[PDB]
């Protein structure tokens, strides 16, 4: 969906639109702990406006946004994102924030997850049509967004006593819950482009396609918000006992000069039985530039591992040329089945071959 900057347009009406919905389904009986971070979540309507939209400005956005896109249908190297890992991840750091009272830092962070979610609920993204492929794409973008306000809704269509609410609570793992959910909006999305919205059908076509995708986008996002509201008022942790089969790295490099770099850098791990894993951290685009925010995602050998199993966390350069570089990453959280369990501010040059312990 198109956006703007400054928090408005298409993605931002959906996040309002969003919250709106939730304060119109929520039953009577919901627990009032869940209303207060409700208000808490509206005192911040700005950050999750401005978060809905930011990844399309993004100064370390992919050079196609390749992540922004996702097919619902279809251990040495670090993971490429999707619009559905994305929206694991910002969940995570958002559910974090939250806990700790960070809660403008936690809304922005909600919004950049409803970002995704907003996108794989458009007909072109789910399908993996993009611009270069289709001028629709844009045109599409741009006809939803000069009619937005006419795709507005205001319930979900039943309260959140109701099926559709109480479904999302179900499933106390939000990882594979979100994936299934997403997955479900992606290929209504993915089927409208072929039945209504591509550039072989219809002005009315493309009328009924907005109507629809808008409608789940909104719909959908609300479902998110009360998943999370339910989550945060809970301390709900989806992590609990379960096998790490990978992990992610969320990694803030300082913006002072020269704090980035382009020597070879990898993450690493080494569990109590003295067995390590390391990876390089290497995506697609251009890594640790300085004073960006990188995502490395990485794959466990050995898929019986507990958190706590997971004795030591590092991060090791490796000089590309004969003259080492400096490296000076802000901030590492390492993120596990939805919950971040290292958050660790470094603010210290990493000058040659060094290794840096985060754990
Ligand atoms: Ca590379
Ligand atoms: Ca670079
Ligand atoms: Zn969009």
């Amino acid at each position: 969906w198109d956006g703007k900057i400054d928090g408005t347009g298409t993605h931002a009406m959906i996040v309002t639109q969003g919250v709106s919905i939730l304060e119109n389904d929520l039953s009577k009986n919901e627990p009032e702990s869940v209303r207060k971070n409700l208000e808490i979540l509206k005192e911040n309507m700005h950050e999750l406006q401005l978060g809905s939209t930011y990844p399309d400005y993004d100064k370390n956005a992919y050079d196609l946004y390749q992540d922004h896109f996702w097919d619902p249908d279809t251990l040495a190297y670090s993971i490429p994102d999707t619009g559905e890992s994305q929206i694991r991840k910002f969940s995570a750091l958002a559910r974090y924030e939250w806990q700790r009272g960070n809660y403008k830092q936690a809304t922005f962070y909600l919004g950049e997850a409803m970002h995704y979610f907003g996108d794989i609920d458009t007909p072109y993204h789910p399908a993996n049509v993009t611009a270069v492929d289709s001028a629709g794409h844009v045109k599409f973008e741009t006809f939803a967004e000069e009619r937005k306000e006419q795709y507005k809704i205001n319930t979900a269509g039943c309260k959140t006593n109701e099926a559709f609410y109480t479904d999302i609570l179900k499933n106390k793992d939000f990882n594979a819950w979100s994936k299934e959910y997403a997955r479900g909006f992606a290929k209504t999305g993915k089927s409208i482009y072929y039945s209504h919205a591509s550039m072989s059908h219809s002005w009315d076509d493309w009328d009924y396609a907005a109507k629809v995708t808008l409608a789940n986008s909104q719909k959908g996002t609300a479902g998110y918000i009360y998943r999370f509201l339910h989550d945060v008022s809970e301390g709900n942790d989806p992590s609990v006992g379960k096998n790490v089969k990978e992990l992610v790295a969320y990694i803030s490099t300082s913006g002072e000069k020269d704090a980035g770099t382009d020597d070879y850098m990898y993450f690493g791990i080494k569990t109590k039985d003295g067995k390590t894993q390391e990876w390089e951290m290497d995506n697609p685009g251009n890594d640790f530039m300085t004073g960006s925010k990188d995502t490395y995602t990485f794959k466990l050998k050995d898929e019986n591992l507990k958190i706590d199993d997971i004795q030591n966390m590092w991060i090791r350069k490796r000089k590309y040329t004969a003259f080492s570089d400096a490296y000076k990453p802000e901030n590492i959280k390492i993120i596990a089945n939805g919950k971040v369990v290292v958050d660790k501010d470094i603010n210290e040059w990493i000058s040659g071959n060094s290794t840096y312990n985060i754990k």
